[PDB]
């Protein structure tokens, strides 16, 4: 929102599920690690 996703940020809000990162459609996506 507002600037452009980072995906090792991104990464860094999925570890709290421990799930892996990514950016999809400009928003962050965690998937089950």
């Amino acid at each position: 929102g507002s600037a452009f996703c980072n995906l090792r940020a991104c990464e860094l809000s999925c570890r709290s599920l421990g799930l892996l990162g990514k950016c999809i459609g400009e928003e962050c996506k965690c998937v089950p690690y």
